[PDB]
């Protein structure tokens, strides 16, 4: 017989409906099903018919493993779901949230934070088409990006990953999706999932919904909000994510009043289905429908009904598929889940599939591996940094000589702190690790290597990481640039109450500062405690997480560029008035959103 969802030349909807109306139960849960490539067989893929894979933060085929060998292992991977009866490709996601950021050699792109201190939406749909390009090189089809969370208190771990406490701005950056998918034509309805074609990767609005309004900022915990605040902050995004039809959601581990987002069949079915017309499909977080039951895994038979019950599409297991498989299964022959949830489920992972040419293109390019840490995609991540940096003091008194901008020529200048030679702390989490790392981690360029690179080459150049206040005293120098901050993190373990960066750095800045005039470099996923830097320090730069590029941080240090970001979040005076957020009856910063001194190109 001719096969129709085999003809590419076919209507999506035709391709969808002819091939669901083949598939026997096994391979509907299958397609349900997301695995880590940690537990992935030839196999296993095969015998499980099994939808999608993914690699965690850090899940690589090996450290510095080249563009090459990432598509080597994607289609491996791949040729073994062809080879089932029905020939269904996979789909490989990952975590490309700052640039293809587990990857060795793929340019780290600002952190979304400083990206909201841009307020250029361009810039980041540029950045989305970039990364594209990086994941693609590396075979990959799907970025689980972009958190478009509305941190409203800087205590969470992901404060970094949201562009801005303001809605508006959140909103506004959603033009990382059509960078990351391509545009959608002039007839596209919102709500539908769209991706250009082989060059372009399949998007995700994370994580639905209110993840950025827990209580304190505890990750994976309780937003506890009236359903007017929830669609008047947390929601508007996604609104937007329809409007240009990102191809994927990801359900929140965070509960709404009490009700896990992963058990939510109101918002999931109801709202993003039902309400915002949602026809892409909804996946689950990682052990998400674990996390349902407390403790979690406790009933996981509860956590599949739960969740698919919900309306979530495929679950990220990510490592016990059999169980996962086997209570569905069971769930499915005992008719306490229909045949009709199946069914939606696996239309809208097809849609998605059909959509962005998987079934045309199922194998990676390898003419693509040279988009990895191509030197374009470098200069616009130094443009990024750049444009994220805000000015926060340029002087001591109102009548100083500006510090900044510097000057490339003097006889001796000191570049100091522990952020100043520090690749992995200036990248921060999700980069080459979950929690990101320490020192050189990939290829980039530090704030002590991009100084060298920008001054006259009669400028002497002393590093020190902690010098002490005799060493500056004693040094003949004409400035110093003293780079400090927090250490990389990811999620829970970037929790903290008392947002003080860690010892030594303020110490630093202090025995810097108190010897010869400075510019504070500060590193940070978020606002910190800031008045005693600010004390010690002529000038001081809020740099966030400026990536792999630290020319970006030189760039605009030198005058090359004038300071232009601007605070994309409230500086609080200290954590005990947290949350405050703009638009507060109580609203008493150190610095309000939108702060920013700037400085002229020299
Ligand atoms: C304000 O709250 C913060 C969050 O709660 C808190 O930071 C956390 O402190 C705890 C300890 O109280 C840390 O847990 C331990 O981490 C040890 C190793 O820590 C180093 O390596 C990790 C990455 O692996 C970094 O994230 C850390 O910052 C730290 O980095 C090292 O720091 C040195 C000093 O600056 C540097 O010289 C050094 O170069 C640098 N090294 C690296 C690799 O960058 C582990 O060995 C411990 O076992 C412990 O781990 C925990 O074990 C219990 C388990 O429940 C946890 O899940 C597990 O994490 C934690 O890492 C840290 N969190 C961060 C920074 O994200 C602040 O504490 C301050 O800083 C810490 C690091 C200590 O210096 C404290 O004494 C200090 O108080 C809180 N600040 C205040 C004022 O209270
Ligand atoms: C010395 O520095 C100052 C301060 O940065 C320069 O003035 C700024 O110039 C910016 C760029 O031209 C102005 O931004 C624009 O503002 C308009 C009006 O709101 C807006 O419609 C534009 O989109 C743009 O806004 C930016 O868009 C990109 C975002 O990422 C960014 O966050 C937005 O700010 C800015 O308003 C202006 N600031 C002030 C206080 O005047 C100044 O540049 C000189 O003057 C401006 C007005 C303009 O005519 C420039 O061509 C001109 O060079 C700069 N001076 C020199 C000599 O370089
Ligand atoms: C929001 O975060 C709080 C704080 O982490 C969560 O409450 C905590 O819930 C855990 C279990 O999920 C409790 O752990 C248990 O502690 C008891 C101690 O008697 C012990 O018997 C158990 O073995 C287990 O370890 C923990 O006590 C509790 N913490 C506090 C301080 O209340 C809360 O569940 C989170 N809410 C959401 C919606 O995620
Ligand atoms: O990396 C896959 C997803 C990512 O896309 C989500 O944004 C994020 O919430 C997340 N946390 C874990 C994760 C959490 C705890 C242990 C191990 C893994 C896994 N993931």
């Amino acid at each position: 017989d001719y096969v129709l969802y085999k003809d590419a030349t076919k209507p999506v909807e035709d391709r969808v409906a002819d091939l669901l109306g083949r598939m026997t139960l096994a391979e509907k849960i299958g397609q349900m099903t997301q695995i880590e490539r940690l537990v992935a067989t030839p196999d296993v893929l095969r015998d499980n018919f099994i939808g999608s894979l993914l690699s965690g933060g850090g899940s690589v085929p090996r450290k510095g493993a080249t563009a090459k060998e990432w598509q080597d292992m994607v289609d491996g991977f791949q040729k073994a779901c062809m080879s089932t009866r029905l020939g269904i490709p996979m789909i490989y996601g990952i975590d490309a949230v700052h640039g293809q950021n587990n990857v060795y050699g793929a340019t780290i792109f600002p952190h979304n934070v400083g990206l909201g201190a841009t307020r250029d939406p361009y810039l980041v749909k540029r950045i989305g088409e970039a990364t594209a390009l990086e994941v693609r090189a590396t075979g990959i089809q799907y970025a689980f990006a972009p958190c478009i969370a509305v941190c409203r208190d800087p205590r969470w771990g992901r404060c970094y990953e949201s562009y801005s406490e303001d809605r508006r701005i959140v909103q506004s950056m959603t033009e990382l999706i059509p960078g990351l998918q391509g545009d959608v034509p002039k007839d596209f309805t919102s709500g539908m999932p769209f991706v250009a074609g082989k060059n372009k990767v399949a998007a995700c609005a994370k994580h639905f919904v209110g993840d950025g309004g827990t209580v304190d900022g505890i990750n994976e915990n309780n937003t506890i909000i009236n359903r007017e605040g929830l669609m008047n902050i947390h929601m508007p995004a996604y609104k937007n994510a329809m409007d240009k039809g990102v191809s994927t959601v990801m359900i929140s581990y965070s509960s709404w009043n009490g009700v896990k987002m992963h058990a939510n069949q109101d918002l999931v079915t109801g709202y993003l289905k039902d309400t915002l017309k949602f026809k892409g499909f909804v996946i689950s977080d990682w052990e998400g429908i674990d996390r349902i039951t407390t403790p979690a895994g406790s009933d996981y038979s509860y956590s599949v009904k739960a969740s698919i019950l919900a309306g979530l599409d495929m679950i990220m297991v990510p490592n016990k598929y059999q169980q996962f498989i086997s209570i569905l299964t069971g769930h499915v022959n005992g008719g306490v889940i229909p045949m009709s949830r199946i069914d939606d489920a696996v239309t809208r992972i097809l849609r998605v599939k059909f959509t962005m040419g998987l079934f045309e293109n199922p194998y990676a390019d390898p003419a693509m591996a040279e988009q990895l840490g191509k030197q374009e995609h470098r200069d616009l991540a130094r443009e990024a940094a750049r444009k994220s940096l805000v000015l926060l003091k340029n002087g001591k008194t109102s009548t100083d000589a500006p510090l900044l901008p510097l000057p490339k020529k003097a006889p001796k200048i000191l570049v100091a702190g522990s952020h100043a030679d520090n690749l992995g702390y200036q990248c921060g989490g999700w980069t080459i690790e979950w929690q990101g790392d320490t020192g050189r981690t990939t290829v980039g360029t530090t704030i002590l290597e991009a100084v060298k690179a920008a001054v006259d080459p009669s400028t002497v150049v002393v590093f020190a990481e902690n010098p002490d206040a005799e060493f500056v005293k004693s040094g003949g120098f004409s400035y110093a640039i003293v780079a400090v901050g927090e250490h990389p993190y990811t999620e829970t373990k970037g929790d903290n109450l008392n947002l003080t960066i860690p010892e030594p750095g303020l110490s630093t800045v202090q025995a810097v500062c108190g010897g010869v005039r400075c510019a504070t470099v500060l590193i940070s996923g978020r606002p910190v405690v800031v008045q005693p830097l600010l004390a010690a320090s002529d000038a001081l730069v809020a740099a966030w997480l400026p990536g792999s590029e630290g020319q970006g941080v030189t760039d605009a240090l030198f005058g090359d560029f004038g300071f232009t970001g601007r605070l994309p979040r409230t500086w609080f005076k200290s954590v005990d008035q947290l949350p405050m957020n703009v638009g507060d009856a109580h609203y008493d910063p150190l610095f309000r959103l939108g702060y920013g001194l700037t400085t002229n190109a020299t």
